[PDB]
Formats: C-alpha cells, sequence, structure tokens
C-alpha cells in the first residue's frame, strides 16, 4: 500500500547519505523523525518511515542500502516483487537484525496449580483474555523442563477457548503440569507480521537476517536470505510461526551459525524451504529470557537441508528443550539429531555427518524417539570414534542423571546403506552415563545394505543402570552372516528380549555301532545368550530298530550340536539318513 | 484491477449507511443498482459493486463493515494485503455467508449403464463437452451410496479426456457402477474463484465465512477467518477445491460447528492450515441438494487441528459418504475418525477426545481403514464408556446391515502411549451390530507405552455375524505381562489367526524314582485359544538310562505343563539337569 | 511487478490485432518494437515481449493476449498475473518452440583433478570464477557414462559452492559419484531471477512446450494454469532447485512423449501441490543429449494428483533410467507408476493400475534400492496374461540386463494392495533376469492384501544372466488366501537365503492298540519354495498306555507333511487315546 519511493527511497544499489539531500539534521528529521545522523542512508530512512506509517509496504525491484536495521514493535508487513527486491546492509551497518518485529508479553494474573493434560486454567483474578487469545505459562526456575541446560525452563503456549469469570478453558491439552506458585503467565500481544517476496543480502554484520519475537502467527514466504553470521531467520517466542517456499543460506561467522532457528516456539514450522548453514540448517532451542519455554509441535516438512560437513555436527537440529516436534519428507545432507522428548524423523532421506554417523543423540530427557521409514546413507564408519550409525551416547554424555523419563528408541522400516563399515562397527549404540530409567529399543523392518558389519545393537553401561521393558530386533533384511545381534551389558542383558529366528535342515546318518549321531550348527547370527532351540526329526521313521529322539546338546549363543539319540541307548540297527530340522530364536516379549 | 475505494468504500472500521451520502434510495441506486435500503453499509455497496464489475478485486488494508453477504455467480476474485484487509459483518448483518460464489450444474444427456473402473461413458445424445470439462454423475435415489443416511447418494465427478460423437472418455477410472436408468448428469459450469490474503471476522450471524459451491478448482490461500456459527469455510460440490496456508477458527454456535468442510467434493483438499472449530476442525460430508455425491480423493495435509474437547466428538472428521480420502502429516488434537470407505491416517500425531479414545468409527460402509505409522496419545481410558482406544462400534451401531462390503482394519507401525488405562482396557474394540460381512484385523508393528492394560483386541458380536479372512496381531513392542491378545466371540473366534510367539528355556531335574519330571509355564500373554506348542530337550543327552521325550500336557490358552517322560515308562536312572526349550504361537494365516 | 503489457501498447481483448492495425510500415513498427519481425505480428506479443525486454518485473492484468511467437528471454524472466484470468494464448498463426521461455548459460570453468564419490572437495586446474553459493555442473560427455540403457544417460551432477581457497573449491553436499578428471568438463550455471506466477497459458497444438526454463538456478513457477496439446506442459532443463507449486497442468498431447511436467537433467527442487494430466506421463524426469545432460537427482514430487490417458498403455508417474535418489510422496497416482534408474521411492502414495493391470512397472534398472513405502495400491485388472506382475520387474521386458551393473534391492513395506480380479495364475510381483549378473534381493514385508483369486506372491525367473541374492524375504502379509505359492524361484533365486512365513496347527491323532504308530497328513495353506523347516511336538496326553511316542514328520515336502507319532522301540501302543500333534513349518535362513 505504501512504497519506499513515496518516502524518498533511491534504491539504485549505491550509497546515499541524508547529507546528500539535507543540510542539517533538523531538516532531515522534519522528514524522517527517527533519523539519527545525516550520514544515515536515505534508503534506510525511507524504508523505516514506510514501515512506521503503519501501512503494508510494497518494495519494488531495487537494491536498498541500509546502515541500520528496519524494525517494528507490533506489526511488520513487507512484500516485494521477488528476489530483485533487495535489502542490503552496507559496510557501515549497525544493529542486531536486518529486519525485525517484536511483540509483547503482558503479565496476566497468576493461576492455580494444574495437571498435565488439563484444558482448564483458573486465574487468581479477572484475566484480560477472550476466545482466540494466546498466552504463555512460564516457569522462571532454571532447568524446570530439562536439567541438561539452565535455559531449558518449563511452560507452554495456550490458546483461549472460552472465559467464564476467572476460569479460562483452552483449545488443546496441556503438555505438562504446573505448580501455581512457580509460574508467571503472559498474554502474547502482537500485530500482523507478513514478510514476502524479498531478498535480504545480509553480509557479515547483522546477527540475524530476520528476527520475529513474541508474535502470534507471523508469516515469512517466498524470501531469499543470505548472511555470514548467527541466524538467517530467527523466530523467538512465536506461536504458529510459518516460513514457507524460501531459500536461506547462512555462511556463518563461526558462531552457532543457524539457517532457520525456532527458539522457544510452539506450533508452526518450515515448509518447502531450501536451506544451507555452516552448522545447523534448521534448529530449535531458545534463550534465557522471560518466556523461554520448550519448543513444541514445530514441524519441518518438505525441505532440503545442507550444512558444512567439516563442522563435524548434525545438519538438522533439535536442542534438548524440544518436545513433540519432527522433520518429515525432508532431504537432509549431513546428519540429524534426537534431543529432548518425543521426536520423530518421518520419510526423510538422511546422509552422514563427518564422523560417519547419520543420527546422533544429545540431552535426552526421555520419551519416544523415532526413525519412521527413513532412507539412511553413510559413506563412512563411526565406530573408530566410538559411535553408532544411529548413536545414543556412544562417546558423549546423553543418557545421564538428567534423563528422568523412560526412553524408547524406535527404528521402523526404511533402509540403511553403509558400504564402508568394519567387522567392529555397530548400527546402533546406546551407552548409559548416569541415567536409571528404562531404555527400550525397537529395531524393526529396516532393509540394510552393508559390506562388513560387526553388530546390530551395542548396548553399554558406563554408569547408572536400566531395567528395559523390551529389547527387540526383528524383520531385518540384508544382515551378512557372522554378525552379533546385540551386545548387551548389565540390565540390557536381562531385558525381555525378542531376537530373530534362524534354522534349517541338517542331514545325519546313523551308525550301527552307536545309539546316536550328532552334527554341529553355527548360527548365522550370534544371540546375546543361549536361544530357545527346537529340533525335530523328519523324513525317516524307524532307522532300523529305533526312531531316535532329536535334541541339541550343547547349545550356546553362537551355535548348537544337533543330535538323534535312541531313547534307551540301544544301538541303531541300520545306517540311514534322517533330517534334523532345527531352529533358534528368543521370544520373551 | 479494481478496489472498493474506487467504488466509494470508506473502510475505517465504523458504520457508514448509504443515508450519509444519498438523500433518497433512488439516488443511491443510481450509483449502486443492487442497494436495498438507505441503511445499507457503504462498504458493502462498494465491495459488491467492485465484485459486480467482473474485474479482479484488490482489497487494501482496511476494516470494511458489511450488513449483507458479498456474493457472485460463476466467478469471484478477491485478494487483499493480508490480515489487515478485514471484512466485518455488522450486528445488522443478514445473509447466509460473508463471501460466496455459486457455479451452475447444467443438464447433460442421460447415459448408458457403466461399470466401476470404466473410463468410457456413452451419452444418449450429443454432449456439450470438450477435453478438460468436468461433470457429475448423480443418483437422486436416497442412500444410493450408503444406507447410513438418506443424503449419502451415489455418483462422482468426471474429467473429460476426449469426445467422439456421443462417446466421452474420462481421465480417471470410475469409482462405482451406475445403472443408466437411475442417474442424471450435470456439467459443472463455473469461472475463476480465487480468494486470498484477507481476513474475515465473521461474528455470530453468518452461517459460513466463505461458501464456494459448484466450482471447478476454486482457490483459497493465505486467509484468516473467524466465526461463531456453522462453517468457517464451506466447499460444496466443488472439484479440486484447495485451501492453503490459512488460519480458520470457528467458535461455533452449537450446531455442526465446522472449521473447513468439504461437502460432496472430489479432488483437492487442505494444505498447511491451522484450524480450530468447536466440533470438527476439518470435516467432509454434504447436504441433500442436487449433485450431493460422495466425497472422494480429498486430502488433508500438513495441518494442525484443534477442537473443543468438551464437545465429546472427534476433531478430524470424515462422514459416511467419504471414499478414498486421508489425513497425512497432520497434528490432530482431540481425536479422529474412520467412516465411509477406504480412509487412512498417515504420519499423523493424534491425541484423545474426552472419552479417552483416539480414533472412533461410524457409518462404516466397508473397505480398508488404516492407521499408517501414526503417533497416538491418550491421557484417559475409554473402556468405562465401552470403547477401545481405537474403536469400531464399541458403544454405537457402526458395523450394521448398512455395512455391505468386507472391512479391513489396519494398524501399521507408529506408536501408542496410554499411561492411564486399567487392566480392563483394550487397545482396539470391534463390535458387530447387524453386519454379516468379513471383518479383518491387522494390528502390526506398533510400539506401545502403557501402565496397566487388559487386552490388545476385543472383538464382540451383539448381532450379525462374521467370517473373517484374517485376525492378526504381530510385532508389537511394549506389551506388559498378563494381557490378553484377543477376546474373540463367534466368527472372530474361528477366524484364521496369527498370534505372537512366546517361549523360553526351563530347567528340570530328573528323579530316580519317576519316569518323568514336569514344570508349569504361564505365558506372558493369554492366547484366544490353546496355541501351537513346541518343546525340545537341550543341554543334556542321556539322563542315566534314557533321553526322555519332551512334551506339554496339558496346554491351554494361558499356559502349559512342560514334561520330560521316558518313552517306555522306565524310571530315570540318574538325577541330572535338562533344559526344556518351549515356545507357543498361532500360525494359521 | 513494475511494468505492464498495456504500458507497451497491448490490447488483450481476446481478438487479433496485427501491428499493421497501427503502423503503416515495418520501420515505423520497429521504432516502437525493435524486435518485431513483420507487420503481421500480434500487438499483444510485441507488447509482452517488449515488457519482458525492459528487464523490469512484468505484471499481466486480466486479459486475453494473442501471441504468434514465443515470449522469450536469456538469464531472467519475471512475470506475474492476476490468476487464471491473465491469459496468454498462442494464435492459429503461432510459430515457436515454447509459449514462454527463459534460458540461462553454462560457462566453462577450468578442469578438475579426479575425485571420489562422497567427496566434498574439488581441485581446479587453475583459478575458478566461483564464490560461496555459486552452482556448477560436472559433466561427462561420454555416451552412457551414467547408464548403458540409453546413449543420453550421461554422468555428472550439480554442485553448490561452500568456499574457495586458491584452486580448491569445497561444496555443500557430498558427490553422488566419482569422476576421472580427464573425462569431465565443468560449467558454471549463470542465470538470473526466474519467477512465473498467477497466469494461464492456453497453449493449443503448436508449441512444443507451454513453459521452458533451461540452465537456471532456483527458478520458481507458482499458481499457474497451463493447457497444451503437444509435448510438455512445463519443461525444466538443466535447472538446479526448480520448483513448481500450486499449479494445474494439462497436456492433451499430440501423440509424442506427451508430458505434463518434465524435469530433464535437473537436480534439487520438484513439484508440490499440483494437479496434473498428460496423455502419457503426468510428471516425468529424463533429459536430452545436450551439453550438461546429467542425471536427475534429489527431485521430489509431493502432494500432487496425477492422471494420464489409460489407453496409452504407459505409467502415469514417470522417472527415466537416468534418475537417482528421487521420489513421489503423498501423491494420488491414477494410471500406474515406475521404478527406473537408481534409488527410487514411492512413499504414502495411492496408485491405481495402468491398462495392462499392473500398478508399478520397472525399466532401465541401473541398480540400488527401489521402495514402495506404505503405499495404497489398487488394480481392477490382471497383468498376468501380459506376463507381468502387479508389481513388475522385467516380467515381459528387458529391465535386468547387462546394463544393470549394481546390486538391486526391491522393497515393499507395509501399506495395502487390493486386486479383486486376478486369477489362480497371477502373481503379485515378478522379477525376471534378462542378462544381469548382480544380486537381486526382494523384501516383501507387512502389506495387507485384498484379493479374490491369486496364484503366487513372488515369481522369480531367469531368461538369461544369473544372480546370487543376499536375501529373499516374504513376511508379515495379511489377506493371503489358501492354496497360493509363496515364491516360484528359478536358478540363483532358488538357492538364495530365504525367509518364508510360519504356518502351523494342532492335529489330533488317536493311537491304535495294534500298531506302534499313527499318522495324519497336513497340506500347508501356502506352498513353500522348497521343503520347509518343520517342528512337531506331542501335547495333551502323556503315556498312551505304555508309550509316549516320538513325534516326527515323514515325509515332508514344499506343499505338506505327514505328521507321525511312533513308539521309539516299535512296540505297539497298549491304549487307544487322543494326542495333539502340534506342527509348524517355516524357512529361516536370513
Ligand atoms: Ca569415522
Ligand atoms: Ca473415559
Ligand atoms: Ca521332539
Ligand atoms: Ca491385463
Ligand atoms: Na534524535
Ligand atoms: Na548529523
Ligand atoms: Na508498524
Ligand atoms: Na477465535
Ligand atoms: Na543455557
Ligand atoms: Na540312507
Ligand atoms: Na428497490
Ligand atoms: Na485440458
Ligand atoms: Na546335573
Ligand atoms: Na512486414
Ligand atoms: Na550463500
Ligand atoms: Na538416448
Ligand atoms: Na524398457
Ligand atoms: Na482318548
Amino acid at each position: 500500500r505504501v512504497t519506499p519511493a513515496q518516502f524518498g527511497a533511491v534504491g539504485d544499489g549505491a550509497s546515499h547519505p541524508l547529507s546528500e539531500r539535507y543540510a542539517t539534521l533538523a531538516e532531515a528529521q522534519t522528514v524522517y523523525p527517527h533519523a539519527v545522523a545525516l550520514s544515515d542512508e536515505i534508503d534506510w530512512a525511507a524504508l523505516q518511515a514506510a514501515v512506521d506509517s503503519g501501512a503494508p509496504v510494497h518494495i519494488p525491484s531495487g537494491d536498498y542500502q541500509i546502515n541500520r536495521g528496519i524494525s517494528s514493535t507490533g506489526s511488520l508487513q513487507i512484500a516485494g516483487d521477488g528476489a530483485t527486491s533487495i535489502i542490503r546492509p552496507t559496510a557501515a551497518f549497525t544493529g542486531t537484525s536486518v529486519l525485525s518485529c517484536v511483540g509483547s508479553l503482558v503479565a496476566l494474573p497468576n493461576i492455580s496449580s494444574v495437571s498435565a493434560g488439563s484444558l482448564t486454567i483458573d486465574f487468581a483474578s479477572t484475566p484480560n483474555l477472550v476466545a482466540g487469545d494466546v498466552f504463555i505459562i512460564y516457569n522462571p526456575t532454571d532447568s524446570s523442563f530439562s536439567g541438561f541446560r539452565t535455559s531449558y525452563r518449563a511452560g507452554e503456549f495456550c490458546e483461549v477457548r472460552a472465559v467464564s469469570g476467572n476460569t479460562v478453558t483452552i483449545r488443546s491439552a496441556l503438555y505438562a503440569a504446573y505448580d501455581g506458585a512457580t509460574v508467571a503467565i503472559y498474554k502474547v500481544v502482537s500485530g500482523v507480521v507478513d514478510i514476502a517476496s524479498i531478498q535480504i543480502v545480509g553480509g557479515t554484520v547483522p546477527m540475524n537476517g530476520l528476527l520475529v519475537e513474541a508474535v502470534v502467527s507471523p508469516r515469512v514466504d517466498d524470501v531469499t536470505v543470505t548472511l555470514a553470521n548467527n541466524a538467517g531467520v530467527y523466530f523467538a517466542r512465536c506461536y504458529d510461526a510459518k516460513i514457507t517456499n524460501s531459500n536461506i543460506s547462512n555462511i556463518g561467522d563461526g558462531g552457532d551459525d543457524y539457517g532457520i532457528i525456532f527458539g522457544n516456539c510452539h506450533d508452526g514450522g518450515a515448509d518447502n524451504c531450501k536451506v544451507y548453514a555452516r552448522r545447523h540448517a534448521i534448529a530449535t532451542g531458545g534463550d534465557a529470557e522471560v518466556g523461554c519455554v520448550p519448543v513444541r509441535n514445530v514441524r519441518m516438512r518438505n525441505c532440503t537441508l545442507r550444512n558444512d560437513i567439516t563442522s563435524g555436527t548434525h545438519c538438522a537440529d533439535f536442542h534438548g528443550n524440544a518436545e513433540d516436534c519432527s522433520y518429515e519428507n525432508c532431504t537432509i545432507y549431513g546428519g540429524a539429531t534426537w534431543q529432548g522428548k518425543d521426536i520423530s524423523y518421518r520419510h526423510c532421506t538422511i546422509t552422514n555427518a563427518s564422523g560417519g554417523w547419520i543420527v546422533i543423540s544429545a540431552e535426552i530427557l526421555g520419551g519416544t524417539f523415532l526413525l519412521d521409514q527413513c532412507t539412511l546413507y553413510t559413506t563412512g564408519d563411526p565406530q573408530p570414534g566410538n559411535r553408532g550409525v544411529i548413536d545414543v551416547g556412544g562417546n558423549s554424555a546423553v543418557l545421564t542423571t538428567n534423563t528422568t523419563q523412560p526412553c524408547n528408541f524406535l527404528i521402523q522400516g526404511g533402509s540403511l546403506r553403509a558400504p564402508s563399515l568394519s567387522t567392529s562397527s555397530y548400527l546402533l549404540r546406546a551407552r548409559l552415563e548416569g541415567s536409571t530409567v528404562p531404555v527400550n529399543i525397537q529395531y524393526s523392518g529396516q532393509a540394510i545394505d552393508v559390506g562388513s558389519l560387526g553388530k546390530v545393537l551395542q548396548l553399554d553401561i558406563t554408569s547408572g543402570s536400566t531395567s528395559p521393558e523390551y529389547l527387540i530386533v526383528e524383520n531385518l533384511a540384508g544382515l551378512p552372516s557372522g554378525i552379533t545381534l546385540a551386545s548387551a551389558a548389565g540390565g540390557f542383558a536381562s531385558a525381555p528380549m525378542r531376537m530373530p529366528v534362524l534354522g534349517g535342515r541338517v542331514q545325519v546318518t546313523t551308525a550301527t555301532n552307536a545309539s546316536s549321531v550328532t552334527a554341529p550348527v553355527t548360527f548365522r547370527y550370534i544371540y546375546p545368550k543361549a536361544p530357545t532351540v527346537q529340533v525335530t526329526k523328519t523324513d525317516r521313521s524307524y532307522a532300523g530298530n529305533r526312531v531316535g529322539v532329536a535334541i541339541a546338546n550343547p547349545t550356546s549363543a553362537s551355535g548348537a550340536t544337533l543330535g538323534l539319540f535312541t531313547d534307551d541307548g540301544t544301538n541303531f540297527s541300520s545306517a540311514v539318513t534322517n533330517q534334523l530340522n532345527w531352529q533358534a530364536g528368543i521370544y520373551e516379549v
């Protein structure tokens, strides 16, 4: 509705300080009240004034030179003509973000204590809320959500359903319980944020290309952002923030170096974005400011993500304050991570990080962690660095005294290709370093393509202990002969186990000078302990004078000696074939 | 192209009746031929005149007060500057919908009878159709698609491939057969419908925020709609209706209370929308008007949905006239439903409705119903309401004489967390109330996280009968000891079954004063009938004078007495240990 | 956009207006439109072309613009309209290859040292004109350097620059393949902004393409409607991260290749939320034989509904054999789909049959992994009379040949497959060797099947060549009727490590006091590829008078077994009493 040209923008790609047009600061401020100095860029002055007008701003193709950030409280509405509508910080730029909009957390009355899964909140006095309003429940106590980091504090975003007196009902169930004496409540007050069809060429100075903070349903669509600093796009304390159809590339400056990060956000996500950043193309986390609650129901879909493989870290990120978030239908070059609680990767294609691993874990609070029908590729071998291809604390402190809820690690279907492992390598490692909770494993349905391999599961205990409900390896295709199904220490060894069935038909021939004949079997896979073995004689009835009793003696985790013995010890009177049909498995759960 | 300001709009948020500007109605009608009274809103008159010009309408930021719907026939093109372009019914509003566009159903010739799966339609005379045209085959006979409601009539939308004389080929196979003597055919005649980047604040009076009816490929994008009445967005009899990137919030007025509903629609769906509504955030169904055919190939993807949990109903809806529709990659707070035919939930996260159940059924015609790799949560327990966590007629008439096709209920992978069930609760219930078709269950691969639990399956018959092709429980993680695998009545009990394997190794020591030694085993899970049991002796050969024959006697659904007996009844001559390796399962299909 | 066709003199009223209506001479017309060719050219075309030529973004108001020549550009093309009422319409007099087109450039870079697959470092022979974010193509001009199935399936790929230090260029993702430095030419992709949105092209019968975008980084097509009766509604050629979204594309075809949207030699990007029809392939991938014709990689089709002409006899959803690491996800596909190339997946798709009755067909299999991941499949027909599986891998065509050079894994995981009209001779999946010598592995796992009659799950044949598979697995299937064959397996398939489902039951036998044995026959519900591993145990009786009896099976075969209870020493049983013979059978080799 307004343009920067209407407020005097030039936008020709060259510098135009206000001094080119105004002899005095007072004269410049008569036109641009918030100009700071005559050396400020006319393009910046014009863009900021247009934003300040309160009308949606349309930015025609041009190359706008700015020395300060374009910022707003409340609302920010900017739409360009596409990638040719360029906002470009100059070498003289100062400020935290190229574009920014910041809403408000406004104190609400305190509340009564409330249980997890409730949809009713009792305020101490009349709350200024109506249906559709958004508020944050916030616990200022350090580590109130997770002990892994100080800043992982508890709370969540609620959406008002109805209000009756001091009672406020909400539109979806609470993720967590709150003691009323420990939380402060804030109404999220913000205007309309919609940023579309522009290109930010941020350079090396600003920390963020775009910052949107404490806003309900901001929208970023069809943008291009390049930067060499901390974050291409940073959503902080936003509810239903969406960024869609955008290309974000952050070369980094050697800091946290994020492409798109959702800090203390709830709902929304990224859809159909192509993203590169040095460390984490997409990430979740937050800060330590008021309202720094966990990241929940944030969904990354249909993106392609790349990072700098030499950074050594995972490309797709969640930090340990995430709960109930996922990457879905994403192509992820350079690895992914399980952190926090209740995290899923669904139908993603994921390649390895530099260490050779594909999925790595950290800061596991507990809950369920899932690789759902993913396609996994590694060109390396993480075993020399003590990690699994899917790693849970192999060489790091991940399952600790800060892991306070039972954990379920679920690998369902999909495929895993890893041509360059050794006979020492393992597909999944979990190592306890202080936790005392059940750690359950379901490794199920996946098709595996390897050269050499040592083991499917490697389950270790450095400190702490576990009593799992289950330890399951099942329906795997592509396992080569000789591998170990699960090395399991301590409480993993005594866990209720299900292990794959092996078996076959072994011919034995009786001898007329003996009451028995035996034959050795070496299992194609090594079990964690002696499996449950069946043996049955087929394809012969009387071997002369006796049927014979089929047994196995001994049996072990690695094999068994099959035998056919006359019950009473009489020698067989004929020398003839018999088929010993054997099988082995473990079926405790 | 045109703006309401050009036609005299004010849009400042206050009321401006025509009387402010025109002394008589005649005077006003010179400018606005459609004006009804001098009390009409200038903003309404202006917006309607803008629509009536036939040019695309751009609505600049503004708050436009209207007392009547903005409506059109055939085409409607409205685009604003985003959420600050607000259309607002006043207290005096009269009309059914805030914005609406209605296309036409134009008679085509009758047709010859045609079979399901055909791509060739024979018209009785020359049809006015060319490639790309869309028509509806419509059976006006009540319940011609489904007997569950009279308005579930048969027919479908067809897209013309080629026309040769009176023969019309179509671009995809027919879903159903039609007797030519029973159907009337209608060409869908409509123009361009495109509604984008506006906000409708509908209030309590209009039944619909947006209504689009009988239109080919209408588009709704980047809109925000709030309402407290029947439907935020209602697509009726549309082909390839698509709504994208929109936020829809219907507080409801205590009726059907839908967010987005697709009535009698084919193709299209909802993508990347955040939706709240009191009863069903998204739904499908229809009315009883001409062309009220089944809802097909409508796909809801990448949405977050919420409802009022106190409504007691499911948040994500399909009615019984749905065929071949799905929700995929959606976050669903407040439950989902199987109804109609061939319905799936894929990679969704779903929480419980107030009853404690998560997926509920109604109006099952038959076909295949799938929960594919979904993450399911319930904080409650549906068993006291006689419902499973996944429920098929537990407490309602769902599998009845109106269920006319074989049913397959499939649960594949994913997870289910339900910490608060009792030892009486069951994960899935199916109860017959009059149906006679096969009802097949595949409960396969899911990771389960419970405290107490009674049963995996509960399969009951109040009336009717069934001869299932299969009844399968397999590859489940997380089942606690003592649960029942399936309680199965009548034809469920005699169905070909597959039930999980349990087994173990039990040490027994022979005694020199007996020919046998036994040991009791109680299975971890209770089978629906005595399972198929194997026992083999290992890790010992002769026990003095005899090997011993390993048997089980008795066996039952809940356990077995393992035994080692000398074949000839001679007492064992030595007291030595032996391992009885036992296992059980059911392997009929 | 900045400029409009009106500003350059357009009419856009739907009727023809040759330049001769306004200008008496060609010279006078060219004063206004320098690139007009003749006074008979359309004013709408001259105006639209001039608007594009201005270099400003072009906004096209509602109107119906008549053009007799393509609207084209080099480097950049920015066009946005008011939606489907902004119509660009070739006239009967149209001449040109494409209605709308933008072509970027491939600019030679220095040569590189040999590099391994999986590398992220490239060494240039001399200083390269590259910075971070730049895109280049490694190209091998040698015919069939990626796949032997076609000449034009040449090797190479798109790389995105991470950093440059001296002659060393690091890249943002690992190379898919290895390259001999002496065999490749390297090219920078130089292009500007391409953005086409919110217009309708009514192409007609003349143009080969509705929209062509060639050699461009991140072109964007959004909210467009395209109809045509020729070769390709939308053709992306040698593009990196081409995205078409929210569009309706319909190609009636002219009897040629007849594509809706085709990605030729493209890397990254894909199609999202599109409704597409084309006579042959609604969406396809492939390419041409021009410089830079590299494999199609990381192209993702998502959230689309696709239809084709079923009487064409071909699959609706296409990849050609030069595809690697591509997929369809969350698509409704009427008229079948295909596995070709390497590492291809369909995920959460609903797919119906092509005319032959099959649903997924293969061709030009290089090797790697081919996945149907939780798909819903439906056929109204039966492909067996045409010698093809419902899921087919060379049943009646040359698919697994000397050009299949890498181990193949065919995976069917979960989902459902309904096929009510098969016969007792039909098979769900067929794979047939016609010259390949690599392992061919099958995982058929977890699917719920709904059939009337059926012959077999797998039909594994060898016409020529040979195979030593790592695995052959059938497991966790629901809905198989009695009497089917699990796997017909010939040659090396027959000797592969197999996993086959368990069958079992409890059979009552009563001893006789005048014999030392009692037997009972069992016929398995499914026929195994070879004699299965069988267990038998006696339950629910201890001594039958004087003896327990030893439970065995004799004989056993692929189709059944004779269960037996025999006193060990051949003494007659002394009592006639019941016993339960608990039997089971399966194959458990992998
Ligand atoms: Ca390594
Ligand atoms: Ca309940
Ligand atoms: Ca035995
Ligand atoms: Ca056929
Ligand atoms: Na000042
Ligand atoms: Na100054
Ligand atoms: Na503002
Ligand atoms: Na609301
Ligand atoms: Na911290
Ligand atoms: Na012999
Ligand atoms: Na009147
Ligand atoms: Na068409
Ligand atoms: Na002993
Ligand atoms: Na001329
Ligand atoms: Na860059
Ligand atoms: Na060729
Ligand atoms: Na072929
Ligand atoms: Na008896």
